[PDB]
């Protein structure tokens, strides 16, 4: 609404995203030398489909849940309907998570950070969902490659939840508020840091739409006839 306060509406967005930041940048460096072995790995491949699903649907809603809490900290998201407040954490929240794994992850080797140490796909093979993992790998390779800061994902990822073109508002015109508040505070920081030209590499979310998408595909098929 004015200078000085979007200021702090940045620093308060980054303050948000620091709290509900399951892991730390500096330890998921730190761990980066940490690898899974060969025999850890295929005790990975080893577990049934049914296990494997249960482990990671585990490790996505935790993810989710602290999105949900980031969601909350945000400025004006708690005075938000019920309803309003339930549509843009659906959409939002899974794409959010995809963003901060995107942080999770190592381009150097291709492997991610997953329950204590790196591994690459082929743990996840139990999930018999080779399309689905390989485009998550590739989605956080390419945003691995933009090297955010922790401050661009922090206002990159809440202006992913809060976006008024999500069909179902009821309260349209408020969220364009937060909205535009957020966009204005985003291009401001980018200014002030140089970053702005990352605004023409960012991904073409519907990439994101299509991880999303794929997620509710292999779930049909996953509970179909069991
Ligand atoms: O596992 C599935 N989806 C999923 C998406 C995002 C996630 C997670 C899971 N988890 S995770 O388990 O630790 C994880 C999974 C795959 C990775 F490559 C790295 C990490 C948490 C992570 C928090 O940074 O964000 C999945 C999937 F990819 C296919 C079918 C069913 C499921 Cl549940």
């Amino acid at each position: 609404a004015s200078l000085t306060e979007i200021e702090h509406l940045v620093q308060s967005v980054c303050k948000s995203y620091r709290e509900t930041c399951q892991l730390r940048l500096e330890d998921l460096l730190r761990q980066r030398s940490n690898i899974f072995s060969r025999e850890e790995v295929t005790g990975y491949q080893r577990k049934s489909m049914w296990e494997m699903w249960e482990r990671c649907a585990h490790h996505l809603t935790e993810a989710i849940q602290y999105v949900v809490e980031f969601a909350k900290r945000l400025s004006g998201f708690m005075e938000l309907c019920q309803n309003d407040q339930i549509v843009l954490l659906k959409a939002g929240a899974m794409e959010v998570v995809l963003v901060r794994m995107c942080r999770a992850y190592n381009a150097d080797n291709r492997t991610v950070f997953f329950e204590g140490k790196y591994g690459g796909m082929e743990l996840f093979r139990a999930l018999g969902c080779s399309e689905l993992i390989s485009s998550i790998f590739d989605f956080s390779h390419s945003l691995s490659a933009l090297h955010f800061s922790e401050d661009e994902i922090a206002l990159y990822t809440a202006l992913v939840l809060i976006n008024a073109h999500r069909p179902g508002l009821q309260e349209k015109r408020k969220v364009e508020q937060l909205q535009y508040n957020l966009e204005l505070a985003f291009h401001h920081h980018l200014c002030k840091t140089h970053r702005q030209s990352i605004l023409a590499k960012l991904p073409p979310k519907g990439k994101l739409r299509s991880l999303c998408s794929q997620h509710v595909e292999r779930l049909q098929i996953f509970q179909h006839l069991h």
